[PDB]
């Protein structure tokens, strides 16, 4: 335990709500029934009070059991001492859709209302009949260039559902600057988050600055990088000789100092495990030293940066417009 740990850090979003510094990620793109109970009944028990899910993972449903019995065996916790954060897959962009997935997710949480609700991607896609991903000829998603380009109908159902206090919070994840200057354009409700990619591999350093100098809130996912090992060059972030130097000569682990590095940058970090060792370990958030500090950065300014999430075959869309060359 670290007592002075930073998980009893909040930042204040841009229309006064509390987010917890430190939020659990509960993403199991790998099974299994059950692992998504557990893994958010340690994260709880661990002591946090952040839970970052999302309809496209569909385990929604354990994750509210998690909580539920989190809360009948600790009397004195409140549903209200937790900060819940869900979000709308690309096929339910289409206003009415976009009411249903909240509506779906909140049932499967037993919450009667988030704290946060995001576009889960600024790509808007075909959904079908069962409210399911339609896949084209190619097998990729089918794009709707309208609903893509001018998000502004999605976006007013965000608004109204943050007015019907379904979201006490609403936010964007994978927006792009020129993105949030759309929106800042058409939107009512400011943003109040993008959660994005964010870690020593990609720093996004004038994104995380256009959102900060902007009153829009990043959030991390993937903060420890993933365990994914860079593909043109076959190297892990948590092999990195220099990120362990500075955890090691602090007696920290590697993640504690990844995380550290990320809170001290002044943004919310989502790390993700399915391990109870690791889900323990990493809501131990250190306050670094500015030494430690400095030298991250000299880890992530030294090299050329490397996103790790880009669905670009998944999609038959290109977002980043990222390339080999150029
Ligand atoms: N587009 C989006 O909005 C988006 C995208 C991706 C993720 N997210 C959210 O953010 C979370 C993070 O994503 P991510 O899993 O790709 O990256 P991550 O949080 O940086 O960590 C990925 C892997 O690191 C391992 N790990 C965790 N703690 C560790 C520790 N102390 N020491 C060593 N290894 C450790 C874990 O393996 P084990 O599981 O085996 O323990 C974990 O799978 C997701 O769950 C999700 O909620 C959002």
């Amino acid at each position: 335990m670290m007592p002075a740990t930073l998980a009893n850090k909040t930042f204040k979003l841009n229309n006064g709500v509390e987010i917890p510094a430190v939020g659990f990620g509960t993403f199991a793109a790998e099974g299994q029934p059950g692992q998504t109970y557990a893994a958010t009944k340690a994260a709880l028990e661990a002591g946090y009070r952040h839970l970052d899910c999302a309809w496209f993972y569909q385990n929604e449903d354990e994750i509210g059991n998690a909580i539920a019995d989190f809360l009948k065996e600790n009397p004195s916790v409140k549903r209200e001492d937790l900060f819940i954060c869900t979000k709308v897959w690309n096929h339910m962009h289409a206003p009415e859709d976009v009411k249903w997935s909240l509506d779906n997710s909140l049932k499967a949480l037993r919450l009667d209302y988030v704290d946060l609700f995001l576009v889960h991607w600024p790509i808007a896609a075909e959904r079908t009949e069962d409210r399911q991903v339609k896949l084209g000829p190619d097998g990729k998603y089918v794009i709707n260039h309208e609903l893509t380009e001018n998000p502004e109908p999605t976006w007013r159902a965000m608004e109204e559902l943050y007015e019907a206090k379904k979201a006490r919070a609403i936010g964007v994840s994978n927006w792009t600057i020129d993105g949030l200057k759309k929106l800042f354009a058409v939107a009512k409700v400011k943003p109040a988050v993008n959660q994005i990619e964010i870690h020593p591999y990609l720093p996004n350093e004038e994104l995380v600055r256009f959102c900060l100098d902007n009153d829009v809130l990043p959030s991390a996912y993937s903060p420890l990088g993933s365990q994914d090992q860079v593909p043109t060059t076959g190297e892990r972030v948590r092999d990195d000789p220099g990120l362990n130097a500075v955890a090691n000569r602090s007696n920290m682990t590697l993640a504690q100092a990844l995380l550290g590095w990320g809170v001290k940058r002044g943004y919310v970090v989502l790390p993700k495990s399915s391990t109870p060792s690791r889900i323990k370990s990493n809501i131990e958030v250190p306050d670094l030293s500015e030494a430690d500090y400095q030298d991250l950065w000299k880890v992530a300014n030294g090299r050329k940066p490397t996103r790790f999430v880009d669905m670009k075959d998944t999609f038959g869309y290109d977002l980043w417009k990222e390339s080999q060359l150029e």
